[PDB]
DNA sequence: CCGACAGCGCATCAGC
DNA sequence: GCTGATGCGC
DNA sequence: GTCGG
């Protein structure tokens, strides 16, 4: 765009860090840099413009400048065609496949999805899922699978037990018109702070052929896979069993969105309860917390 | 100069 | 067998 | 890598 290819390179800069320098800190720093510029609504001219915004400081303001100067960075470049660089960095789109296991992977010769094929027993449980459902991990879900999806959720939830209640949350509830997962917070009367009620719903939702994989699976919070009815891709879906008395703080902390989540924190709330500067206040619902603005607007 | 940078649930490893 | 650390995803 | 005590 305007700083498209500005953006692009600190993020790719960012993965390199994140995946093979195993830097998480250099990590998030590239993409703070990257998402300030990418709301930045100017041309960018140098570095020294883009060192006035919070999170670009010297050594990006340098690289800025090499990239205005030749349309490339060396570094990166040199990056691209080493092969245990980007085999490394390629291997840890597999979910379950994080820094250390691609850099094992690649030690003993294991570099390609073809690799990972062969050495199926080199692999733990969830690494064979994001191994099987590779390609289908990395699509996004439209709005109108996401209402179906959500419609079989609420639907089998209250056939376990109509005591049940169910949100969905990040995107979808702010009214994206695509995701990347589906995130249920569930809870249940009978279940306060400190209280096999996920199990049931996990089990229903198998039953009805929704669930068709497990990737971790506990008392609280589930993580696995789902898929629509036919031909529909495979799509990743988390479940958290959340008590009734921090049900609407976790509500707002996975609605999100991530900005607003940070900016709302500022102005202590987590994702569990809000307390003053403390013990936890009793909150019944999002506007609760508010008084101590619609998912469509929490971008910011 | 130098520490913070989110923290936690679950799976699996390291070690006793 | 167990506890604690680590990896991972979010 | 950047920010700030
Ligand atoms: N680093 C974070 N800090 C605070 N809240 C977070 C963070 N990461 C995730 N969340 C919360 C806010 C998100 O709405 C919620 C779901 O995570 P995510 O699923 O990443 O939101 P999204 O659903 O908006 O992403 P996508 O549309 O790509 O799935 O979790
Ligand atoms: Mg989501
Ligand atoms: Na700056
Ligand atoms: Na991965």
């Amino acid at each position: 765009t305007l700083n498209g290819g500005i953006t692009d390179m600190l993020t790719e800069l960012a993965n390199f860090e994140k995946n093979v320098s195993q830097a998480i800190h250099k990590y998030n720093a590239y993409r703070k840099a990257a998402s300030v510029i990418a709301k930045y609504p100017h041309k960018i001219k140098s570095g020294a413009e883009a060192k006035k915004l919070p999170g670009v400081g010297t050594k990006i303001a340098e690289k800025i400048d090499e990239f205005l100067a030749t349309g490339k960075l060396r570094k990166l470049e040199k990056i691209r065609q080493d092969d245990t660089s980007s085999s490394i960095n390629f291997l840890t789109r597999v979910s379950g496949i994080g820094p250390s296991a691609a850099r094992k992977f690649v030690d003993e010769g294991i570099k390609t999805l073809e690799d990972l094929r062969k050495n199926e027993d080199k692999l733990n449980h969830h690494q064979r899922i994001g191994l099987k459902y590779f390609g289908d991990f990395e699509k996004r879900i439209p709005r109108e699978e996401m209402l179906q999806m959500q419609d079989i959720v609420l639907n089998e939830v209250k056939k376990v037990d109509s005591e049940y209640i169910a949100t969905v949350c990040g995107s979808f509830r702010r009214g994206a018109e695509s995701s990347g997962d589906m995130d249920v917070l569930l809870t249940h009367p009978s279940f306060t702070s400190e209280s096999k009620l996920l199990h049931q719903v996990v089990e229903q939702l198998q039953k009805v052929h929704f669930i068709t994989d497990t990737l971790s699976k506990g008392e609280t919070k589930f993580m696995g896979v789902c898929q629509l009815p036919s031909e529909y891709p495979h799509r990743r879906i988390d479940i958290r069993l959340i008590p009734k008395d921090q049900y609407y703080c976790g509500v707002l902390y996975f609605t999100g969105s991530d900005i607003f989540n940070k900016n709302m924190r500022a102005h202590t709330i987590n994702k569990y309860t809000i307390r003053p500067l403390g013990e936890p206040l009793p909150v019944d619902s999002e506007k609760d917390i508010f008084d101590y603005r619609e998912p469509k607007d929490r971008s910011e």
